[PDB]
């Protein structure tokens, strides 16, 4: 209603679910009504199974599934200020996942933060992924990317843990 963020959790163990209980935690000590909204699951609605998308996806029925997202996403999200929507991990066996990440976005007009690990990158190589990433979003051009996290309230507000210099994104937390 007043902030939607979407989480783009670019790695296969970034810690999307630490970010996400930070912001419950955050939300809560400040009385702010928050949904926390997954729309599809990664192997008053629960997360979309992965076989159903499939199958949707596969009979030529995206237009289904995204307005089933669109009807969970409300239906999650009543009377909530911020909503926080769970992205999908870009695996092996889907390719489209990162169109799918893309697309819901899009949908929900969201804000894009994605959510990073450093892992075994240096410091350069861990910006220029998170370069590449951006501007597999839109770049300069899609003005929803907000930001990146490295492990209408304000995003201090939302993103509170209490490279940010020269990072392509504005770090977060
Ligand atoms: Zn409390
Ligand atoms: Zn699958
Ligand atoms: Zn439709």
């Amino acid at each position: 209603m007043s902030r939607i963020i979407m989480l783009i959790p670019t790695g296969t163990s970034v810690g999307l679910t630490s970010v996400s209980l930070g912001v419950i935690r955050a939300m809560e000590r400040k009385g702010v009504r928050l949904s926390v909204f997954k729309p599809i699951a990664q192997p008053a609605a629960e997360p979309l199974k992965m076989s159903y998308v499939e199958g949707l996806l596969s009979s030529n029925q995206k237009d289904v599934l995204m307005e089933e997202i669109v009807a969970n996403y409300h239906a999650n999200t009543k009377d909530a200020e911020v909503v926080l929507v769970e992205g999908l991990v870009p695996t092996r066996k889907h390719q489209f996942a990162q169109s799918l990440n893309y697309e819901i976005a899009k949908t929900l007009n969201a804000e894009i933060v994605f959510v990073m690990s450093q892992g075994t990158d240096t410091p350069e190589q861990l910006k220029e992924r998170i370069e590449l990433t951006r501007n597999s979003f839109g770049g300069a051009k899609n003005t929803n990317i907000t930001g990146v996290i490295v492990n209408r309230p304000d995003l201090s507000e939302i993103f509170d843990d209490s490279l940010q210099e020269s990072s392509p994104l504005p770090v977060l937390g």
